[PDB]
């Protein structure tokens, strides 16, 4: 029966007008603030540190996506000089900010702050910009730093030690660090905790990049307004409000999903594109969880595969409804695209599309059998049902870049999409499990898990907790270079990584329950805007 709360918003976003006189305005300084921040960047003897702040900085205010070139050359140079910047805060925020850039610096920059036994040096306690950058480090190891193993319960126990007696605004950065790092959170909202929390009370803040991350910010902000405003009124032209009422109403959510993939102006016609998928294949999920019947599922599932709007008939009314404003959206799709001459791209989001829905009637199937497959069986199945091979291949729609070379790599499942898949899968199953359980859902990831391997629940979690860890050491590797594809496509990846690990942060799932996790961020990044 029904259950799903409705949406908490409402109509709140179908109106957005944007008064073109203040955006002029803020896209007007904001150029001579950009030139101001180059100047800022090309500037000659600086010092290591210095150049490493600024770069940092200039990132965390969001508003790096300007100067990729710039940060590249700087970080290249500062790669193949290898200049040993001797203290623990300017070395660990060398290595992840190279590392985050594919640049396969050698961990071995963590001997000099060790022991002889391989330990991090209980002196060091004491420095908590030290202690800070390391942290923010050891999120993103690979398999190959064992030399960072000890690093995030090092600086994690001494950070939280020395918390409560910090001058603000370095306390607040520093809890804040604790309950979400930034390598592992998204951009927009980690960006907007640091720009009116951190730096905006920052005494030896500069102006300068405070004004322009401001701006800039409010400015894509009001785009990003009239993206989710037109996928608003797409959504009520369709009115599965009321027609389908068994779904969610989740258009809100799915937007904030495809801006935590990719914020960028650029990216416009991508996130909107991404928006209506999500918000299509939830109602797909939503009907073989909650409504359809083991026939009309399989009768559905046969029909995606036909992908064939004379199937229509063999589905029942409601399932028609569904069907058919599945193959107009890519339709609209293969018209939006036939502009550029990338229709002929379209195909490969619909094979992903037909997969997943495989796996749902598979799913279903299980779940009437009563069936408890081994780890191995379910994982083959439960992988794509988490609709991130689909959403993956789907983020490259609407990038202009994308050509024929970057579908086919993605279609091999790459082990950076295979990472990030999993991920997604781990940490649904492990917040997800008990209440699935309660619904008689016994082919579940943490029940497979305890029958194949006979262990506890408990054991089971920390097993899959480890598969996790195991995941994010495989994309930190997959972003080293030489890369397969470019970085603009790799990135679309780690960000679907970012979202669940930011919607179930609270270990429950946060797309079914917005309120308590996925609100706030909405309400910080599409309601209101930063006060200057
Ligand atoms: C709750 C949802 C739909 C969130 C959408 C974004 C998403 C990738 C979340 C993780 C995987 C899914 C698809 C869970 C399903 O809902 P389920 O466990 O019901 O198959
Ligand atoms: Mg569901
Ligand atoms: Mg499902
Ligand atoms: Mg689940």
């Amino acid at each position: 029966v029904a259950d799903f709360s409705p949406s908490l918003w409402g109509d709140q976003f179908l109106s957005f007008s944007i008064d073109n006189q203040v955006a002029e305005k803020y896209a007007q300084e904001i150029e001579a603030l950009k030139e101001q921040t180059r100047s800022m960047l090309l500037a000659t003897g600086r010092k290591l540190a210095d150049t490493l702040n600024l770069i940092d900085i200039i990132e965390r205010l969001g508003i790096s996506y300007h100067f990729e070139k710039e940060i590249d050359e700087i970080l290249d140079q500062i790669y193949n000089q290898n200049s040993n910047c001797n203290d623990l805060c300017t070395s660990a925020l060398q290595f992840r900010l190279l590392r985050q850039h594919g640049f396969n610096i050698s961990p071995e920059i963590f001997s000099k702050f060790q022991d002889e036994n391989g330990k991090f040096k209980e002196s060091l306690a004491s420095d908590v910009l030290g202690l800070l950058n390391l942290y923010e480090a050891s999120h993103v190891r690979t398999h190959a730093d064992d030399i960072l193993e000890d690093a995030l319960a090092f600086s994690t126990i001494h950070l939280e030690s020395a918390a409560p007696h910090l001058k603000s605004p370095l306390r607040e950065q520093v809890t804040h660090a604790l309950e979400q790092c930034l390598h592992k959170g998204v951009p927009r909202v980690e960006t907007r905790f640091f720009i009116s929390s951190i730096y905006d009370k920052e005494q030896s803040k500069n102006n300068v990049l405070l004004r322009f991350a401001k701006l800039d910010f409010n400015l894509l902000q009001m785009l990003h307004k009239q993206e989710l405003a037109q996928v608003s009124r797409w959504w009520k032209d369709l009115d599965f409000v009321t027609t389908l009422p068994y779904a969610r109403d989740r258009v809100v959510e799915c937007y904030f999903w495809a801006l935590g993939v990719y914020f960028e102006p650029q990216y416009s016609q991508a996130r909107v594109m991404l928006v209506k998928t999500i918000s299509m294949i939830s109602i797909v999920d939503d009907t073989f969880d909650a409504y359809g019947t083991v026939k009309e599922l399989e009768a559905y599932t046969d029909a995606i595969q036909r992908w064939d709007i004379n199937e229509i008939d063999r589905l029942p009314d409601y399932m028609k409804i569904s069907y058919k404003a599945i193959l107009d959206l890519y339709k609209d799709y293969e018209k939006e695209l036939s502009s550029a001459g990338r229709s002929h791209i379209v195909c490969h989001a619909i094979e992903r599309m037909k997969e997943v829905v495989r796996n749902y009637n598979v799913e279903s199937t299980w779940f009437i059998e009563g069936y408890t497959p081994p780890v191995s069986e379910y994982l083959s199945n439960a992988l794509a049902t988490t609709t991130y091979y689909y959403l993956a291949t789907t983020s490259y729609l609407g990038m202009k870049s994308a050509t024929e070379q970057d579908f086919e790599w993605l279609s091999k499942n790459p082990k950076i999409l295979e990472a990030s898949v999993i991920i997604c899968r781990v940490i649904d199953d492990t917040a997800t499990y008990e209440v699935e359980k309660s619904r008689g859902q016994i082919a579940t990831g943490i029940e497979c898990c305890m029958r194949d391997y006979g262990i506890s629940t408990k054991e089971a979690m920390a097993k899959f907790q480890n598969m996790a860890e195991t995941a994010w050491k495989d994309i930190n590797e997959g972003l080293l270079r030489p890369t397969p594809v470019s970085t603009e496509f790799l990135t679309p990846i780690l960000n679907l990584a970012r979202i669940v690990e930011v919607t179930y942060i609270h270990n429950l799932d946060g797309y079914t329950h917005p309120e308590e996790v996925l609100k706030p961020h909405i309400i910080n990044l599409l309601v209101d805007s930063i006060k200057i």
